[PDB]
């Protein structure tokens, strides 16, 4: 095909040990997601595959991924570009609780109607939440306008502003020739995926990346895949 | 009163850094890489932030800048990559050790190398053990055939990395955002060089240490004004 294109989401990382809703907080990889993301890289390496730009989020448990992946390639002088439109979905409120007190706080109903649905968002995170500060005011994002800093997301809103970075940065270099890698959180990628395969939101609902292992499109011209979206690694994986 | 931070990394694997590693894409030994994270820790404890970082495309130096970020917790920073900021091409010299060098060479030729600005070393040639490994090296395909040395002397090291400084570097520190550049001796060199308005026997006799941060205090044109300072303890 005309073009190929690599996907990666991080592995485990530090809260998902303590089962608590990350979104925007900056949790960084746990040492068994680290040696995900080295097996991942292993698996690009013996395949020999080549990158000529990559783009990742500005949370680091994105970029400690990418980073293992450009090492284990060779590729460490390789241009990076961060951006928060790829970051995790903003799961508002719900940052920094875990499963039990979700369901303490809110009840089974409330979290299975936030589970299932595609446009109703989480609370909103307000400015007496404990990582508020942490979060919102993070100098990281002083140049968001006031609609784009999200106090929360939808799935729906995690896409919207995932797309416009594809559309206006990702796909010029895919159409000039420069073999892609991003490295990014679930969320995120659904957003990518839903437009490269057209899907259902549902069916994006149902869609779950495999964590640290490349993806792979084959895209013709018009960045259509030419065939379903490969695992790369060992035959186990 | 703006403010530069450069770092030099330390040591590379396989003793290299005594061996003219120039343009060999040379990891970090651990050592070395204990040195970034040492340097990196200076930096967060007097609380640095940064808004750009720029190094070069060679994996000790990158290495050394992921080093730093981590341990300042500045991951999500943008990072700008260029050759112009490579170590020095040594050309033939590179990956000999000095009784190497002076056994090919002879010690008379040797001390012209190491004392003149202006005189190269021989050029890399198709039987040197580096040659396609470097020239042929895919992150320099889109160099001209002027741009992508087979040797360098100080001066030309110096030469191509000034127009970026120029070019790239200026613009951001104009405009307030806090750079900071992990880069190697010879194009720290040319900044330095460039800054205080050194000259050549100057720049040749001045030896950044290794692992250390190197902070600047600039004025509106960029001229230091006060000497470079060092950060640890
Ligand atoms: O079970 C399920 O897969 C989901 S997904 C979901 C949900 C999705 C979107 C919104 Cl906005 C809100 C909720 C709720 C549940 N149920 S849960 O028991 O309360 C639960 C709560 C947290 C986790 C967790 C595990 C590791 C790291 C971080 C969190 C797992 C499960
Ligand atoms: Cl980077």
């Amino acid at each position: 095909a005309a073009y190929k294109l690599v996907l990666i989401r991080h592995g485990e990382s530090a809260w998902n040990l303590e089962n608590r809703f990350s979104g925007w907080y900056d949790a960084d990889l746990s040492p068994a997601g680290h040696e995900e993301a080295k097996r991942g890289g292993q698996a690009l390496r013996d395949a020999g595959y080549e990158f000529d730009i990559c783009f990742t989020s500005v949370q680091k448990r994105a970029i400690r991924t990418l980073w293992t992946v450009l090492d284990a390639i060779d590729q460490m002088w390789l241009p990076v570009v961060r951006t928060w439109r790829l970051n995790e979905r903003h799961y508002g409120g719900l940052t920094g609780l875990n499963k039990a007190e979700t369901a303490a706080k809110h009840g089974e109903a409330q979290v299975k109607i936030w589970r299932r649905s595609y446009d109703v968002p989480p609370p909103p995170m307000e400015p007496d939440h404990p990582f508020y500060s942490n979060i919102s005011k993070d100098r990281r994002y002083a140049d968001l306008t006031e609609d784009q800093l999200p106090s929360c997301e939808s799935l729906k809103d995690t896409i919207a502003r995932a797309l416009p970075f594809w559309n206006e940065e990702i796909v010029p270099q895919i159409k000039e020739g420069k073999r892609v890698l991003i490295a990014a959180h679930g969320n995120s990628l659904r957003g990518i995926v839903k437009h490269l395969e057209g899907l259902s939101e549902e069916a994006i609902m149902e869609l779950n990346l495999p964590t640290g292992i490349p993806i792979v499109y084959e895209l013709d011209k018009n960045l259509k895949p030419i065939k379903p979206m490969q695992f790369l690694g060992d035959e186990e994986t």
